[PDB]
């Protein structure tokens, strides 16, 4: 009589879905294809919307402890400060990916979510079957495709898909803060350091806590030095000399990767008893820092709609209808910002830009008015 859910993917979306369902009394199994549970991407920003999901997951305290809210979100163009934004009190937070992942994993385990590593979903059936790489077929009342941008769950079913790949990427790293070595300045701030001259090179500077700094080093794919990993120390120091102590530490990271990314928009997110959440459904440009925030809101919202006393099929349809427009709008605006390099101007976290962030999934209203 206990409802059964199978979740494919052990990322932020899958873990969120698993915790939220388990909290509602579902028997939940989560499948992670990797040998271990781990989050990549170095660091991550969350906002009010994602912090509220964490609150609703009972995972907020572990996240806030050991993460950071900068005094301000500052933007530079060619080393000149062009804006400082604090979003009228809107809560936000920076942390390492592992920090967020660990909080979600610990909460999942505390609740008795069944987690299988080395377990890869290769197909899903709308009537409620999930097939693993081994050949094993699992039956369930709900199947969640939270398996990222190349979702086999999605592709095993076939969803009409708008796909785009970014030509340019970036290198994301965690390094020591080296705060004392940085000297005079406001080194607790987020600082988005844009340049187009003498070359296109940008650093998003993002403190995660008193010990760890998240750096995003962005240069065109066509730049053989700026895009190099391990980093070409000289060309980063040249344009960002005030960050030399941290860049010296970054140069030690021989695991650095130049990551490109893609965006995804689907004609829908559901088929029968199958729901797609996270990047598998709606991967977006990083400009508004809402990829995971939207993913978490969506996975959390899915659990909510499954409490209405409907069939799973109808609840899934109602879920997309209810919650998707917030993601569609955020994805679109983020895409525009990215295409137009809008963030380079500063002062671009407008009310419309902050729309996803303002959404409270717990009370289902918009908060922190701008
Ligand atoms: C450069 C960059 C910066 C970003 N910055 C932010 C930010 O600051 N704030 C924010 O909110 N978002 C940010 N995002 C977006 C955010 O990273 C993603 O939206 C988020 O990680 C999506 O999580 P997910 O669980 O949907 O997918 P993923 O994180 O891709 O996780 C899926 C998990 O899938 C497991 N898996 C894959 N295939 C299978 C399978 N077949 N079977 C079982 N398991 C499988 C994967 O191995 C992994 O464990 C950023 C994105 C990029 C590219």
């Amino acid at each position: 009589k206990t409802r059964r859910a199978e979740v494919a993917g052990g990322g932020f979306a899958g873990l969120t879905a698993a915790i939220a369902l388990k909290q509602n009394g579902w028997d939940v199994r989560l499948h992670e294809k990797s040998s271990e549970l781990r989050a990549f991407g170095a660091g991550i920003y969350l906002w009010h919307n994602g912090l509220r999901v964490l609150e609703g997951l009972g995972a907020l305290d572990d996240v806030l402890q050991g993460s950071h809210t900068p005094p301000t979100y500052e933007t530079w163009m060619h080393n000149k400060s062009v804006s400082k934004e604090t979003f009228n009190g809107l809560p936000w937070r920076i942390m390492t990916r592992s920090h967020l992942h660990d909080a979600l994993v610990n909460r999942a385990r505390a609740l008795g979510v069944d987690i299988s590593v080395n377990s890869e979903a290769v197909a899903a059936d709308p009537v409620g079957r999930l097939t693993l790489q081994t050949g094993e077929v699992l039956e369930a009342d709900l199947i969640v495709g939270a398996d990222g941008v190349g979702s086999k769950v999605r592709d095993s079913i076939g969803f009409k898909q708008d796909r785009w790949v970014s030509k340019d990427g970036l290198i994301r790293l965690i390094v020591p803060r080296m705060k004392k070595e940085l000297g005079h300045g406001e080194w607790d701030n987020t600082i988005d350091m844009w340049n187009f001259w003498p070359r296109v090179q940008r650093i998003l500077y993002s403190p995660c806590n008193e010990n760890e700094l998240y750096l995003g080093l962005m240069a065109p794919a066509a730049d053989p030095r700026g895009s190099s990993v391990p980093i070409d120390l000289e060309v980063w120091v040249e344009m960002f000399p005030f960050l030399e102590p941290c860049l010296i530490e970054a140069a030690k990271l021989k695991t650095a990767r130049y990551d490109k990314y893609e965006t995804t928009k689907l004609d829908s997110w559901t088929r029968g008893k199958v729901a797609l959440v996270g990047d598998a459904a709606h991967a977006m440009c990083p400009a508004l820092a809402q990829g995971a925030g939207c993913a978490m809101v969506n996975a959390f919202s899915l659990s909510q709609d499954l409490e209405e006393g409907s069939s799973v099929e109808d609840a899934l349809v109602a879920w997309e209808t209810r919650i998707r427009p917030i993601t569609d709008r955020c994805q679109a605006l983020s895409g525009d910002y990215a295409a137009n390099r809008s963030l380079s101007k500063g002062n671009m976290f407008t009310p419309a830009a902050l729309e996803a962030a303002r959404y409270d999934p717990l009370r289902r209203v918009y908060s922190w008015p701008q």
